[PDB]
């Protein structure tokens, strides 16, 4: 779907220039309607956004618009007023407007701004043409300024409650810059507002929130608040970097409204274990079941929380769920194809601000002891902060040995010779017996490799010990999407200067840049299938990030979901991660199936949370140990392209194992 | 309407990226279709263009683009700037994944990066335009849309066109005097100034041919009158632009390939300002002249000033010998006898003080100084009340003269050589234009160009003051703002008839100097939507924004009140509509209208916030100077 944009026309003064820019920016032309039109007769319904073109036109028609102003001002739809006059401003905004110190018509102004809403991503200053020599100083308390001119007057504003915006310039004038970006921004605002439109069904839950101004050691929170045995989760920002990673999340299945949930690809059945102990087996595809439950259990985000996870499902998506995306069911995993804890109670650590947030659900109209838990857990955390404030290994066994792996790379190099793939992510699977238990082994791992997306899942069937640095999908409740595919890996150096050498090498090597580039294109394709035209872009390209085990080459891709596209639907379209398959995904996954001679399981999948607000945050499962039956499984791999040497790419798989192997030792 | 594009998904990791780029470039998302879907069912008719990602495809009649059908490799791509590479720099960067045809581009590897089918509308790019490592991706996709627009426009003639080249170029005035009768209806489209890139051709002809006609229009009654060769005059109550559109479609004739211009005969004449009544204006005032006047020229003489030859154009009925061939032979004989040795001094009467003397001895304006000064003040008041941003206020001057058209025109063209000069000698009036201004130049292919002039400076009485005034015009904030607002206005007009993403401004605030004045000039280009005729384009842009002010519709209501009368031929458009669908129109400024023993000429100027009254009055007198001089 797409937004239906209504463009109000005033004597066709500038209407068709606005037409052009909206069309180019959004890929969808607006519907043009005169300012004399009957708004009651007109189906304002369907129209998701309104743009009000300026005059001057007829004195009569302008007066008629004013008589019927409330059709637009109190309609509830996003509105953008484009450089309106004294009367146009009084009608739509209701403010006072005088003559400007530099009162030229068609004046070229420099506009400085806060970078908010319609001004998102614009440089400050930027050039813009002002037609009306009318501009405000005093604003009513209901109106907030967003931007100002070089002659000290308001160039942009918004109403603090209603989705109304005003620009006191012409974005679409030839003498203006970033006109198309301003119209795309307004389109994006319209998508957010439409997504926030609840209606639907009454929320079955009642979220309760308490902040606690203490921050204990996260492992101590694991030991202090969670059970020694039982099904738990710990989303672990073991590395904390401003703008990169900030929060940790812990919880268990002890709560009354908690559920444990699993899927098998062979069966196609969801298993939901409630608090009763009773497990229920309904049959429908996983992403399909997940969407319905996320829609059913929808809870508004609590704006007091600085994070988006307002409780929901926490777990992993296995690689074999590809069978329900664009892949084939070639190999059955030894582990569940998905597994999530539906968390009704959770501890959130704010590593930035040095406080905790406690989330708990009651059923609507019921007291299930949420507030009792909040009060109780707060007391525990307070006491806890006082005690503790904040090759493959000797017995390891690769699925493919060196000789077998080299032959499989050769196969990959023939595949790329024949044009059947542009890049194959060939991965291996290593198994080793261990006497270690989950928490001690994870304690070792997180010390070795602090990362933004660390995780310890302790489930009945398995334990997942992730030291992933890689962001698969961060999806806002507003429907904004970000993916940061990694491809291009360098081992750390011995000395400081050796490090800087490998840093420089990774960023500048043609080979690596091509690997990354092709994945960026692939991820862009996936996002475009579910995102609005004009929304997909690449803010950063070929950035090197450094972590304890490796240097990594990372690119950032953003987009905004189409209207009616759920978060689950977005994840389906992008799963499995392009960074873990290759280009083109489908054909490259067929090749993966044949060559790997076995399943990946949780490796190469996604691990994270789906929230009841609609938000989500998912990592790629790399640098991860799966713990089950005294066995330790970990997957490793690397990009195969036409330039690829075999032995270097095998050695790469060994290097990516350092963390997991060091921890198991 | 809009174009309908088809994107064939060949099941690679590119379809949805291409989908984005097409959406942004054209303002319309493509209809995505899988490859395995049956073409038997597909409504190929309903679509206008095909894009193919890495059988019936090529043999569908439709334009096609094949996208890349060693790895991940970035390459610099050098090209000839043709078709899909239109306007792209050479080199430019492109990511690439992977006979009889014509190669268009090459990589730094020496591999073909672009190809073309020589007959079929089939293009190939051996790179990914939509890749993140590529540049000018959206431009390539926009170009393809433009190629597809044109291809469809190029899709029975009641006439057959006959052409003859003569390898002489006599003096153009000698052609007028030597080849055309003198009395009777004639046209002379006069490139009195020839400058490469600016003007190249002149066109002359009369009504003596057997298939020639003479059209007039009155908006008062809304009646078109057409005079045939036999003497009979048909009369019809309707709007002119619909009439024009119908006739041009009906009388379609394709462009002759060995002609270096696109006028292959058609209509030559003028559109009066009062035709605004059937565009976006009101019928507030009735002109004393026909609101439109055109000769359907079945026989014409074209001068190629660049190459030093003539072209003779003659229309026969598709099945008949109507003496066209005989006319070519006779006219060619006449022309060779006129070819003798070429014969100028620029007239220095355009220096500031003296140029603003007056309207002549025997002249009176509609509004005298005090009257005009008040209408400026009025203009300013409405500008303060935000009822206009810019108003092109104009006057009209009438002066008795006994001068005949051709001797007067001969004096005028000597005084003020221009790219868009014209002598129209019609039954009801003569029009003596020394216009430099391009209103609309429309190709057969549907490419559109407008060059609004706004921002005027007089010539310096000294050469130093002249070069001062020139640099002042290019730099002054006031004049740039005046010009810019017209550019936005003309952009707005054209966007109503052009495809989304096709309208752009390749040049802004260019100073052009002519004998009487320095002028600030901007260029706007676009490309017609499918279904939109050449006539439809003109209606949407008429009258020229350069002659109205911004915003157009409201400002045209204001000028009705203040001017208290018609403009007539002045402030309208003059030029040709070709049978190929091409057109070339000037704004009627710097023009004498001659009728009934008196000369009429209009003069005006833009009024804005900072317009000085005395100066804006002086401007209008300065602009009359060429006309006043010729009449003296
Ligand atoms: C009104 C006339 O000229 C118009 C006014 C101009 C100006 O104000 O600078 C320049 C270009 C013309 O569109 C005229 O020449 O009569
Ligand atoms: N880094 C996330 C939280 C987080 C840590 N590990 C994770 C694993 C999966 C998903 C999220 C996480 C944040 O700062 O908000
Ligand atoms: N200058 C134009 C022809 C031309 C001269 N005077 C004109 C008046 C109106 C329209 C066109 C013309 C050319 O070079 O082709
Ligand atoms: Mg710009
Ligand atoms: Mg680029
Ligand atoms: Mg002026």
């Amino acid at each position: 779907r797409h937004m239906r944009t209504l463009l109000i026309d005033n004597y066709d003064s500038f209407t068709h220039n606005l037409f052009q820019y909206i069309g180019e920016a959004t890929g969808q032309p607006p519907v043009v309607v005169p300012n004399d039109a009957d708004w009651s007769r007109l189906p304002v319904e369907d129209f998701d956004a309104i743009v009000v073109s300026p005059g001057p036109g007829s004195p009569d028609r302008e007066r008629d618009f004013g008589i019927s102003r409330r059709a637009i001002t109190d309609s509830g739809l996003p509105v953008l007023g484009v450089c309106l006059g004294h009367q146009g401003i009084a009608q739509l905004f209701g403010g006072t407007v005088g003559l400007a110190p530099e009162p030229m018509h068609g004046r070229v102004s420099e506009v400085r701004h806060t970078g908010e809403d319609v001004f998102r991503g614009l440089p400050s200053p930027f050039t813009a043409v002002r037609y009306h020599s009318l501009a405000a100083t005093d604003l009513p308390d209901e109106l907030e300024p967003l931007a100002w001119s070089d002659d000290g007057v308001v160039m942009g504003l918004r109403h603090r409650e209603k989705p109304l915006w005003g620009v006191q310039f012409h974005p679409e004038s030839i003498g203006s810059d970033f006109g198309r970006e301003i119209m795309a921004n307004f389109r994006d605002l319209a998508l957010a507002h439409h997504r926030a439109r609840r209606h639907g069904a009454d929320s079955p839950y009642e979220l309760h929130v308490r902040r606690v101004d203490v921050l204990p050691d996260a492992e101590e929170v694991r030991r202090g608040c969670l059970p020694g045995e039982g099904t738990t989760f710990w989303l672990d920002s073991s590395s904390v970097l401003e703008g990169a990673s900030r929060f940790s999340f812990l919880g268990d299945d002890r709560g009354p409204l908690a559920e444990y949930l699993t899927y098998r690809v062979a069966d196609g059945v969801v298993s939901v274990r409630g608090s009763d102990g009773t497990t229920t087996r309904t049959r429908r595809p996983f992403f399909n079941y997940l969407e319905e439950q996320l829609e059913r259990r929808r809870v508004p985000v609590a704006p007091e929380l600085p994070f988006e996870f307002n409780l929901g499902y926490v777990g992993y998506l296995g690689y074999e769920l590809k069978a329900e995306t664009t892949g084939d069911p070639a190999h059955r995993s030894p582990h569940p194809d998905a597994a999530f804890l539906f968390a009704d109670r959770a501890i959130a650590l704010d590593h930035q601000e040095g406080c905790c947030y406690l989330l708990a659900l009651d059923r609507r109209g019921h007291d299930d002891g949420a507030r009792a838990w909040l009060r109780e857990t707060a007391e525990t955390l307070t006491g806890l902060a006082v005690r503790a404030p904040a090759g493959f290994g000797p017995l390891a066994r690769a699925r493919h040995d060196k000789d077998a792996y080299l032959k499989r790379i050769d196969e990959c190099l023939k595949e790329i010779r024949n044009g059947e793939s542009y890049e194959i992510c060939l991965t291996n699977m290593v198994t080793a017996p261990t006497e270690a238990t989950a928490l001690p082994l994870y304690s070792a791992l997180r010390a070795i490799s602090p990362v933004p997306y660390g995780a310890l899942l302790e489930f009945p069937e398995l334990s997942v010990l992730s030291a992933s640095p890689e962001r698969f999908l961060t999806i806002g409740a507003d429907g904004g999407v970000e993916s940061k595919p990694i491809k291009g890996t360098r081992p750390r150096g011995g000395t400081a200067e050796e490090d800087e050498r490998l840093r420089a090498d990774l960023a500048g090597r043609e080979k690596d840049r091509a690997e990354n580039l092709m994945i960026v294109d692939l991820v862009r394709n996936d996002l475009n299938s579910v995102c609005a035209i004009g929304s997909v872009h690449v803010p950063r390209l070929f950035e090197v990030e450094t972590y304890a085990p490796v240097h990594q080459l990372v690119s950032t891709i953003r987009g905004r979901l189409r209207p009616g596209t759920s978060t689950a639907a977005c994840v389906r379209a992008a799963f499995p991660g392009g960074s873990m398959t290759g280009a083109p995904k489908k054909r490259t996954m067929e090749i993966i199936d044949r060559l790997e001679e076995g399943p990946r399981g949780v490796y190469s999948g996604a691990l994270g949370w789906f929230a009841l607000s609609g938000a989500a945050d998912l990592s790629i499962v790399i640098r991860t140990i799966v713990l089950a039956d005294g066995q330790a499984e970990f997957g490793v791999g690397g990009a195969i392209v036409s330039l690829s040497d075999q032995e270097e790419e095998f050695t790469e798989t060994v290097v990516k194992a350092r963390a997991m192997v060091t921890a198991l030792d």
